[PDB]
């Protein structure tokens, strides 16, 4: 797009505040960014708040969110799509044009790990360009196995096409398939979904720890079998749901946009590769390291 | 087909008539009929009952079914597999040559959204020219959540290849994915499977209701991650079993062939879309609408 | 391979014995071997024991495997991933160098029925020329249906592509999908993956038998939607853990590496085709027959 030549919009910082024990305001941008998806490669994103994917978002089960999109883009209308909430899409995922806002109220009363989106036609091209993230929406009473692990991250699985390519987003297969990580706690990596940065930098954990990952496969078109090397899941929850609860698993298939809690045990020191188990999008790009030490 | 040029059968009505407490007939037959599949775009397709995917069957646990199927086809030999009844696959889901017609007799045991399809070889050719649709069986004791729910509609998920091309059949992606309802109840929907029919028709329910879809992914080929905008499934069923009971999904993945009964509330007025959320399927055609008023 | 040329390695025995109440000591082989993957078309297959897939194992959950590769590939390193085991996998699945063996000691903790495969890098490269088989642990108080099992039987669904064609393994659609058989008591078919042999030579049972099958989907890269014609399956374990438990479905999902085991009753005789119902895999192999007698 014309418009976009040389448009390189830096990263805005997620804005949250909470203004009541039940009401969270969230202010999130649409804008314009450079990502380096594979080594020498830079893909011109359409992100929320110059990350691809989004920026996270964390609430609590029964937070109404009072939502603010400011769209940076200077040509292309952008909107919002919370999987978590329950909304009418005709009147609260709207398009907010270029260079201004909107403002959209919902409440969010199902715990899980839910994909979020831009809505906007088409919206293959959309996601597809980076217009994706999770929002986790913790349960109000936790989950059975709370107290045995000790400690969490958050994965995303996503795909990049040929840049802004309607014919290979419909018809093609990825160029690449990623992983990322993005941040709970100050301190956490918070990645872009690119084919390197968690090879390079692996996540951390201590020999003998339960580890409980926050996963959702934002797609836009492939499905996932989520798998850890070297263990096996000790519980799954799906969706993140508490309800949804399977012991034992060696590998979580995830649908496009599906999530799940995942935990799970490293018994032993060094490295764990962090794979989808559909090898062709492996080697494209999905395997992110765990280093564990003594 | 040579013996195809120029044949077009009008849609026949489906048969059904209950003998006793527990035997239905039913009759059907195989026939060859033009569906408008996209605007402007014909498929000369091979059918049940001149409609693709076939007319809904609607039969009761332990139910058994004594089926006739009429082969109007003038050249290709044709035969029936439903997904619901135990039987022999070699004795009771053979062929019927053109012009004749074949009784079978099979009981349904187990409650449950089925698919059924033609079984003669090569399959993929016969599915993927249309020969698909639904057979639900009504559980005994209903589900948990009869008394919440409202209202009911049926959604079927299938794939349209380049007309009769079995290397696209094998090797290809899908031209087409799209959605089609068929009616419960006189005076519902019952379309077949398009990439408008749905958008411009939507489905239709009030603001507040708890809704049920009893929803089948045909295929032949891909799997579906469905979705409904807007909201969360309360409830879901695996296959329509009331045992396979799932809570809070965002996404509900189907397998080919597979099938789920999910319900789901609209808490506010507008237009909520109806998705695979593998979103190359869904540009191709698989977004069918649900408008909610007041 | 220059040194692959005109190699083929006959099939060594899988050597296996108890060594204690929870210790087991396995010896298995990589070695190359050409085996007939469809008529007149042989693939210079890498392998385990000169099977593709491998040799079946079966211990007892609680069981501490230790284990032995003999790499008989003259130029290629290989290495020994179990899905079923906790263990470092920068220790314990590295590799083994051409003429080499090493042997490596993990736990068994979590019964089902878990893939295994050479964890070498490449790895998609690796698994997809034939070095991937299943490994069942059995659990420590059995499945709850035990009592109405008649008869079982594994059986494991895989991709064949062009010969090590790293392009094809990664974009490419499958050439050929199959399933093999492997034995769990002497007597029991043991295959290997073709388009042909268990089409020729079906499983067999009786009328009125409930047969157990454990299956797993290897991939490489496809999922599954596996399917028995003319019965539903009564009960499902979703990768054979007995807590994961669904019942009367008629289609069951497998993520790559996914496992399960699923029960279901014959009531009639004849041959009853086992598919993944994706057709386009079913018409390229993967169409195994179960022929039920008097
Ligand atoms: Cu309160
Ligand atoms: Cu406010
Ligand atoms: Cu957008
Ligand atoms: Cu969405
Ligand atoms: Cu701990
Ligand atoms: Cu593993
Ligand atoms: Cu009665
Ligand atoms: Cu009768
Ligand atoms: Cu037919
Ligand atoms: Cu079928
Ligand atoms: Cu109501
Ligand atoms: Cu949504
Ligand atoms: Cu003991
Ligand atoms: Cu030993
Ligand atoms: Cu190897
Ligand atoms: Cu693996
Ligand atoms: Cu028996
Ligand atoms: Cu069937
Ligand atoms: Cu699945
Ligand atoms: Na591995
Ligand atoms: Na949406
Ligand atoms: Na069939």
């Amino acid at each position: 797009i014309a418009a976009h030549k040389g448009v390189n919009q830096a990263p805005v910082p997620l804005k949250m505040e909470r203004v009541g024990p039940h009401d969270v305001h969230i202010e999130m941008t649409a804008q314009i960014t450079d990502i380096e998806i594979d080594k020498g490669k830079i893909y011109k994103a359409w992100t929320f708040n110059g990350q691809a994917p989004g920026p996270l978002v964390v609430v609590n089960e029964g937070d109404t969110i009072h939502f603010t999109l400011k769209n940076m883009d200077p040509v292309v209308p952008h909107s919002m799509d919370f999987h978590a909430v329950h909304a009418s899409p005709s009147k609260d995922f709207i398009d907010v044009m270029p260079n201004k806002s909107g403002t959209f109220t919902y409440p969010a009363n199902k715990p899980g790990v839910f994909m979020y989106h831009c809505g906007t036609k088409p919206v293959l091209q959309h996601i597809a360009n980076g217009m994706h993230g999770v929002i986790i929406v913790k349960p109000k009473n936790g989950y059975p196995t709370d107290k045995e692990v000790d400690r969490e991250y958050v994965l995303i699985q996503n795909e990049w096409y040929k840049y802004n390519d309607m014919n290979d987003f419909q018809n093609g297969v990825p160029s690449y398939v990623v992983f990322s990580s993005k941040a709970l706690k100050p301190g956490d990596p918070n990645t872009n979904g690119d084919t390197f940065t968690l090879k390079e930098k692996p996540l951390l954990a201590k020999v003998g720890e339960k580890i409980r990952l926050y996963i959702n496969n934002v797609g836009p078109n492939e499905v996932s079998s989520f798998h850890v090397v070297g263990t096996v899941f000790d519980d799954v929850y799906l969706d993140g749901n508490p309800n949804n609860h399977l012991q034992g698993m060696q590998t979580v298939m995830l649908p496009a946009s599906g999530g799940a809690v995942v935990e799970f045990t490293v018994t032993r020191p060094g490295t764990y590769p962090i794979v989808t188990h559909q090898f062709n999008h492996a080697q494209k790009g999905a395997v992110a390291m765990l280093k564990v030490t003594e």
